[PDB]
DNA sequence: CCGACGGCGCATCAGC
DNA sequence: GCTGATGCGC
DNA sequence: GTCGG
């Protein structure tokens, strides 16, 4: 909360550039500025002070001078007062509706939750489920429930094959007291970088969790990534638990460390870590870290035995999951 | 109309 | 069907 | 919008 005023300001501007201006690179620049400011251990006193930080330029500095002097920003005042910009921004909050669909919908006079409910014929399956659970999906998950959820998934996976190993990642793994959704990393010795010895490895797991009624709906589903919905069982004369988003990712067993690094996040941390790589002369994805060369073609994968190894290649020193909340 | 800016899975469309 | 783009998602 | 070639 040290500089919460300023970081809240820049996050709002970011959300506007992404969802309204359709300017993904201005969105990324605002989020980077908010992030570097959030890890700064002093209270900012002027724009000039701010401009010293990497990712803060002439324009963001003038905006900080205005906020510090007046407690608000005229630019954001007007944006808030623009009903068209507000509707576009709101619609993107539904799972499956992005900037293009939101602007299309608003150009067509659809701009409220009610408007979507009576125009479902304009929505695809993904968007309909996002609508169904919109309230449920706005809510966060107390760590106590994340624990119950973890116990169910691990027990059912084990009943399918004792050789599976399931790991809960994302903000949960970063130690957060509440999470936005559940992310499950899955491995099995049958699936490696070399060969796919077992068919429907992901399918057998999804199908058992559906059989005991933990997973309730599917958003998308392929050979390695499941995106859907789940719910804990409740007691009689007891309010139902909210439905929750769940993501499952089957990663080759020999690529577990790059996988868990990617799946732990946070997102801006990943963006910032992969950017440092590029100027260190490497490129990191969820499968490998590689060195690059003169034609823009990446080299062979480098050896990896832990998460620390990846930090090493780029001369960052290790950071516990709880310190990756950039 | 300096141009890059992190990287990719799944679903769908344009022009073959 | 393909390749290459787009759109939304992690 | 920021930075750097
Ligand atoms: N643009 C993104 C979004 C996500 N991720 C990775 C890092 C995230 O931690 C992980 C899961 O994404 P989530 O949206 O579930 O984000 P979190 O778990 O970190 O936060 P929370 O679910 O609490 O909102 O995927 C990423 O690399 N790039
Ligand atoms: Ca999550
Ligand atoms: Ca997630
Ligand atoms: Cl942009
Ligand atoms: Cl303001
Ligand atoms: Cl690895
Ligand atoms: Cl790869
Ligand atoms: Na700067
Ligand atoms: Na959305």
């Amino acid at each position: 909360t040290l500089n919460g005023g300023i970081t809240d300001m820049l996050t709002e501007l970011a959300n506007f550039e992404k969802n309204v201006s359709q300017a993904i690179h201005k969105y990324n620049a605002y989020r980077k500025a908010a992030s570097v400011i959030a890890k700064y251990p002093h209270k900012i006193k002027s724009g000039a002070e701010a401009k010293k930080l990497p990712g803060v330029g002439t324009k963001i500095a003038e905006k900080i001078d205005e906020f510090l002097a007046t407690g608000k920003l005229r630019k954001l005042e007007k944006i808030r007062q623009d009903d068209t910009s507000s509707s576009i921004n709101f619609l993107t909050r539904v799972s499956g509706i992005g900037p293009s669909a939101a602007r299309k919908f608003v150009d067509e006079g659809i701009k409220t939750l009610e408007d979507l409910r009576k125009n479902e014929d304009k929505l695809n399956h993904h968007q309909r489920i996002g609508l169904k659970y919109f309230g449920d999906f706005e809510k966060r998950i107390p760590r106590e429930e994340m624990l119950q959820m973890q116990d169910i998934v691990l027990n059912e996976v084990k009943k399918v094959d004792s050789e599976y190993i399931a790991t809960v990642c994302g903000s949960f793994r970063r130690g957060a007291e509440s999470s936005g959704d559940m992310d499950v990393l899955l491995t099995h010795p049958s699936f490696t970088s070399e060969s796919t010895k077992q068919p429907k490895l992901l399918h057998q797991v999804v199908e058992q969790l559906q059989k005991v009624h933990f997973i309730t709906d599917t958003l998308s589903k392929g050979e390695t990534k499941f995106m859907g919905v789940c719910q804990l069982p409740s007691k009689n004369d007891e309010k139902e638990y909210p439905h929750r988003r769940i993501d499952i990712r089957l990663i080759p067993k020999d690529q577990y460390y790059c996988g868990v690094l990617y799946f732990t996040g946070s997102d801006i941390f990943n963006k910032n870590m992969r950017a440092h790589a590029l100027e260190k002369g490497f490129t990191i994805n969820e499968y490998t870290i590689r060195p690059l060369g003169v034609t823009g073609v990446a080299g062979e994968p480098l050896p990896v035995d832990s998460e620390k190894d990846i930090f090493d290649y780029i001369q960052w020193k290790y950071r516990e999951p709880k310190d990756r909340s950039e």
